[PDB]
């Protein structure tokens, strides 16, 4: 039944996944203990030790430290697959 390998996936904390709602984005608070880049500013977002709390989009799949959110910065924009 099983013949068909993924690509890496992540299965984020499903007890209570909820989704942060914005311009045309809905991201989603989840850790990255790999090699994830934001999609907002031009930083590297994840940690081996201790993982930041990562905003992924359940669209586009992007990520975003959750501190932007938190912060409010304008450098983040609306979704792209929400339009095209
Ligand atoms: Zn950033
Ligand atoms: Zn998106």
């Amino acid at each position: 039944e099983s013949k068909k390998e993924p690509e890496f996936p992540v299965e984020p904390v499903g007890e209570k996944s909820n989704y942060i709602c914005h311009k045309g984005h809905e991201f989603i608070p989840t850790l990255y203990h790999f090699p994830t880049n934001c999609e907002a500013c031009m930083k590297p977002l994840w940690h081996m030790f201790k993982p930041p709390p990562a905003l992924e989009c359940r669209r586009c799949h992007i990520k975003c430290h959750k501190d932007h959110m938190d912060k409010k910065e304008e450098i983040i924009a609306p979704c792209k697959v929400y339009y095209d």
